[PDB]
């Protein structure tokens, strides 16, 4: 059910961690791996506490161990990009998110922040905002959802959405610890709730400005993985973890600009939606690390989902693939929600695709190569 | 016996919860389900601590999954009504109880605090007071009462009422934690005691004036469910959890007015009882969430219970439909107790029916006209 | 072996008990039930901290559940008698001992404090002092002594009296916790030691004047029951728990008066012993809740016990019915010990009979009825 | 879970049963108790092997222990009615089914065979034939269906009907043993199959003539109970053991006479159905051991059942109350089926009601007192 | 629950017991110890198979180990009295029941067959017949009844008497094995049934003539003990093993003579009843191994038992001290039943007392010496 490491005595760990540290500081480097969905990390000591992200050194790792290079020139580079406070070691320790490069100082295949930042630099004038809702399922060490009957199923759906009670919610300790850890670290977490099927949860981040959204999301999921490791369970972002009559997991994203946020933005929202209506296949390709075969499992037209190759829009409709909140419609200003993306999406890719389609008016099936 | 969640290590949870929070504040929203006897909740972050229930925003939820709407017009509203301190995440965090309205901004089917408040407003002058006694049973995850022998029974009744000892009281930790948490939160809890069958307990709320009774009781129920979830057991309000020669569970209500309290209260008490004597079927219908089917299994005439179809009153008689305390009878002032309502009743409905029948001098088998 | 409640996580309980209370305070009422040996309790909240036992209101309970009345007029009365401060909830909470009356406002059958206090205050001038040694057996939830081999026995007696090893003493945690709890509450506890048979212990209380003996002993018994409930074991006062070649349980009593305790008090000690020599059957009947059937199984002339119906006395003779300490004999001052009472005796009855026979002068098979 | 008795070593019992018997013989008596749905048994020793049911003597039992009489005149009589070979002890030992009589020689309250025999005798010319389909569910000692996940459910329905494999058929050994034992005993068992709900099964008895149908069915039930006791599981005939979206249990009955079995009997079948369509309420009341409240939980129009308050007929319609097999319809002769009776019905009552309504042309609400 | 020796592999033993024996024969001796209710046994080898009990030789044992002598003159004699076939080792091995004498060749204290034989020889001409019903309870090694919930109780009484099913009959395999072993051995066993309390059973021995009754009953007790040892459980004959609202155990006895058996024996039956009605205390003293202390705990007036201090008679009344079967009453010949003796009685004493009081017209509280 749970891993062997979770059966050790944690009082010993607390006793050891209670010791005073001294004068030197710990820093943890984190980066994306070659599969486009994993994460890796390492630790090193520093002589004094940094005050900003740009006053700490670069590093390197062995690329042949993460299938990002060959043995002859396995060396790769790590360049810091953003830093936060460390909730597992407390102040003055830090967490560092880095960018990958090849031995010739060129971005790696799975490095998309490089282009996303350049794209954001152009529209900084109107400075949009993003907010995403991440869903996940807690799994045991034997390949079954945590807390489910051994080789069986719980009752039918209907009582588990936003439920309270020992027979209606599984694993709230993880959620509470994750919430507090994100708040302490400095990730702007906005809320949480339980999902339709048991052992399924959700948390939301934002609104975030420009490039910071992807960094915030990535650090949040790193923290989730670390906490789950502490408790001895597994967190998975698979879009369809359990086949059959059980809901899937998505990553709905909310978007707005200054024009929409101002008075009478509904017309701008409408024009943006009409622009989006003509790039369905391009966006579907963008929203998946494997081109869309993963999202093919989830999007089937039922269980509060729309069809893979059908575009629609509406107000208060949760199966339209794009919806306007009723309050937003009534007030004639706000944002709109896109609910095609999958749970294992890449925030940089999704955000860049949306920005390109909406603000730069470009069309086709291949992104415009370069802009000044 | 106990849930899998209860077998995780709680020291980790404690160390995570001991971190400083910062400047943000957490708030939990609670509302009543579409079946009339369930609860749901979810959380959000706020920029600063509120100091009144009128200075925090509204929200919404998906009604399709709570059995109160359909997909096309699923969205529903939430309007805060009362506020308390959060005992699970201490200050400055809060918890909020709210009402439910549908898309056209009309009260939902299961919302009755609206009318209850509207009528308490017009009855205000008499300053009515209420007090209620809630009973419940503790159950394991396998469907048997907590602590009972596996596929068996404990000894016969008689030594379990207000008992002390490892062989006479089951699950006192839950009770102690629940009472302390209620006091911290600010609910008007008045006491507790053990009941006739083992693993059965009770707590009392009040006295409180007017509309506050319902929200106090509902918040106490939510706190109990949360504490039981933390410990890994289930709390049920079923009127007849175990068939046979075992006691049921009820919700005795106490009623009073300023005239009955100041002096010569028996004169008003007797006439109120007389007026209540001729609305038996109406009150029985009001006291149940499903028209009275559930209560039929409890009220049978024995086990210190009155019959369903018979009305009675007396002094110090615990087998009647209405009881008058001996001290009240002696001192000529006080209150009287109604023993018909079942353990899974709705306080809003109960108090509304009581006020209508007693103080408004109404009659008939139908709810009265819109106003009074 | 141990109860199911003992297998819950107590860190959660401590965390919930680690919250501030506020302005309101809790009081726990305790009284003796209709069997003459059981205890019951209830809790209620007060607006402010009481300063003396005279500030507490009276209360009531349902006598049909406790086997002391009928459902028609089950209601009884509770009137506080003594007050201590609660060691399970810390300051400013309290626990209060009460005596029971019938609905006529007269004492109940098992209420003996009423006459005991009246007799005590009639000889108060003499300043009588009492001390009692209470012993008990720790039992598992399956009906066997705690820590004993499953269905087996430990070695023969001889090494367990005041043993100091893991193979010589069973359950010292309970003993230490009980000692500290009594000291914090304010009971007049004087010492403890392990007994001849494994898993058997004893504690001493006194000396205290007049009517305080019964109150102190009863409150100590309640505290022991609560602590054992916390740890998940059972404490029993049965005079002969294990049949065969194993020691029994008794409650020796020490008695003193101002006349004695002075220079050459041995004269009065011997005079009182001779006076007591005449009422053996009366004292034997008094010393047992059920007239002496229980004490028959213990008093058999073996294991340092005297015969049931044979009176004897001597200095430093532990096999006699009455014993005088050797130091008392050497100094010619002090007290004498009565070894007849059984472990489940009633202090009020025992002390009243002792004073009747020693300070007052009474004879015959019945007590003097006209208040003396 | 399974019973404690099932964990003993059965090789010892086999070794003991291998002993040669001798010249004495054993006989087991079986009868119905006061609840109307229970069986009891006991054993006697005989001097020689009987050749027919006429050679066995009468006996008696204490009726105060089966709630069938009072303690003053508790004696009741047993009169043998049918005989079979014993499959648990093998030849020459016997099984005997008996009728119950009162101390004054009047039939007991739950003795319907007495009237059924006369009713069947008065219509011996037609040579009626009957056939019943008994459905049942296997349960563990913990109260859940055998083989189901602990506190959980198996997959949705559809693959279990007439299933084969370790994951779609639970407990086939019991079915095999029961079939073989019935064949050895001499009961007319026609077939068996697995049912829609996992752990649910069915077996068919018939065709039998006249009064023998009830005897065969009762003996079959007894043998099933004994086999399940040997294996350590429980067999329940409750119409609706699991609430929700799961199948119930019925006791469909097949009926025909010589005229119907002859050529062009479809006319007789149709007129019988016609005259049967008038006494729906009477037949519903007769088809229940308690009166019909039990069958109300199964007949609701769902999962291949007709509504309790409506009467309907058809050829291939399995949702109607009466059905006519397609083969019968094509060939113009045969039998017809009744699908109303519940799983825990009494065959004597069912057959008596069918005969009275169809062949004796009775009408009204109360049975004709004498003769028909 | 079950003993360690019952967890061994029994196939090995079964393999070993299949070896051909040879020309030697084993014989096991059985005798009653000094407590008056315990059995002992041992085995020896014989050269040839004996044909009658007179061919077996004498033997001896060490009485110091059975508390029947002292260490100096410890030797005691054994004299064969009856012979049976061995069911545990099969033919041609034997069982032998013996009498006990001390070193000077006269009966020991607990040897009553010596006197019973002479008393029976005195009245041989009347051909008395006896029959007894033995009740017993099965227990685990932990001290609780076999199959009972761990530290709990099953449902209330009512369904267990003569029950069938996994949930209402505990340990039928032992009953079956004991029945078959007795039949093979040659004991006159007449039947068996399940009793009111779960795990309680009964078997009937008779009708035996004269002195053979005690021999048959003792051998049956021994066989039951050996079978239970094989299965790993304990059989206890205590009259009241479980205090409370649970049935006790008795050893009812049935008696007749040739005159009673012949026509119009009712006069002799009632004559004997009236003759017995005036020696209640003497018979109560004789019907116990310790003067009647044990039986006092069973006879209390309820649970179909008569009061210890009263004598009664009637027809078909199971609450009286004596009873005449309704069949006997309807006819004018038969037998009568005495329900006073306890489960742990001695058949020799019971039969001797009945004969002396009913056929020798003895009087007083002492037995007449020598012949009558
Ligand atoms: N003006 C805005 N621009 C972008 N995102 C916004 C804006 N206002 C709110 N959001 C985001 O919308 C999200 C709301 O998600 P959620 O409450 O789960 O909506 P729903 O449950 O109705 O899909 C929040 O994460 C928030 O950050
Ligand atoms: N004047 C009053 N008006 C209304 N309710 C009152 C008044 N005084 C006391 N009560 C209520 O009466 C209740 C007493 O309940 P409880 O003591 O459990 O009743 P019982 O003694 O029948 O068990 C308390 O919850 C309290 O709030
Ligand atoms: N003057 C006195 N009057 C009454 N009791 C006394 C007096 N002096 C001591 N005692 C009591 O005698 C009790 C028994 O002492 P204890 O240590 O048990 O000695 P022992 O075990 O040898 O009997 C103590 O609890 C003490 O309070
Ligand atoms: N001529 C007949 N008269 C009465 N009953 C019959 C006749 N022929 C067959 N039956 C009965 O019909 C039943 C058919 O059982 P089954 O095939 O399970 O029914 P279904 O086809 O509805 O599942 C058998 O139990 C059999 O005894
Ligand atoms: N003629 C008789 N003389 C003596 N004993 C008899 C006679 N007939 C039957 N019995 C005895 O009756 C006993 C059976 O009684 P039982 O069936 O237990 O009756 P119940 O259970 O109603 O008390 C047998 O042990 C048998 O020895
Ligand atoms: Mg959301
Ligand atoms: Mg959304
Ligand atoms: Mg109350
Ligand atoms: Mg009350
Ligand atoms: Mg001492
Ligand atoms: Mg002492
Ligand atoms: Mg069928
Ligand atoms: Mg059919
Ligand atoms: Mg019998
Ligand atoms: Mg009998």
């Amino acid at each position: 059910t749970t891993s062997a490491s979770s059966h050790l005595n944690k009082g010993i760990k607390q006793v050891y961690m209670s010791l005073p540290q001294g004068e030197k500081v710990q820093a943890m480097y984190i980066w994306i791996d070659g599969t486009g969905e994993g994460l890796r990390c390492k630790t090193r000591t520093l002589d004094s506490e940094p005050k900003c992200v740009e006053e700490l050194p670069e590093w390197n790792f062995d690329g042949s161990s993460t299938l990002q290079s060959e043995g002859s020139n396995s060396d790769m580079y790590l360049v810091p990009a953003a830093m936060f406070r460390d909730p597992f070691r407390k102040d003055p320790n830090k967490l560092v998110l880095c960018e990958v490069f090849k031995y010739n100082r060129r971005p790696a295949e799975t490095n998309l922040r490089h282009t996303c930042k350049r794209i954001m630099d152009m529209v900084s004038n109107q400075h949009p905002w993003f907010g995403m809702e991440q869903e996940y399922t807690l799994m045991g060490t034997d390949g079954h959802p945590f807390g489910w009957p051994s080789n069986g199923f719980p009752g039918p759906q209907g009582p588990y959405y936003c439920g309270v009670g020992a027979d209606r919610a599984y694993g709230r300790d993880i959620v509470e610890a994750h919430y507090r850890a994100c708040l302490y670290a400095g990730v702007k977490i906005a809320g949480t709730n339980a999902e339709v099927m048991p052992a399924q949860w959700e948390f939301q981040i934002g609104p975030c400005e420009g490039i910071s959204m992807g960094d915030h999301l990535w650090v949040a999921r790193f923290i989730l993985h670390r906490v789950c490791e502490d408790f001895g369970v597994i967190a998975t972002f698979d879009p369809k973890p359990i086949p059959g009559n059980w809901n899937g997991a998505g990553c709905h994203t909310n978007f707005s600009t200054k024009a929409m946020r101002e008075e009478n933005g509904l017309k701008y929202i409408e024009e943006a939606i009409e622009k989006l209506s003509k790039r369905h296949q391009y966006h579907i390709r963008a929203y998946d690390p494997k081109g869309g075969l993963d999202n093919a499992r989830r999007l089937t037209g039922f269980h509060e989902t729309s069809n893979i190759n059908d575009f629609s829009a509406g107000v208060a409709n949760r199966s339209a693939s794009i919806r306007i909140p009723r309050t937003v419609g009534q007030e004639k200003k706000g944002y709109f929600e896109d609910r095609r993306p999958s749970a294992n999406c890449d925030p940089f890719s999704v955000t860049e695709a949306l920005i390109r389609t909406c603000l730069l008016n470009e069309t086709g099936d291949e992104p415009f190569q370069y802009k000044n």
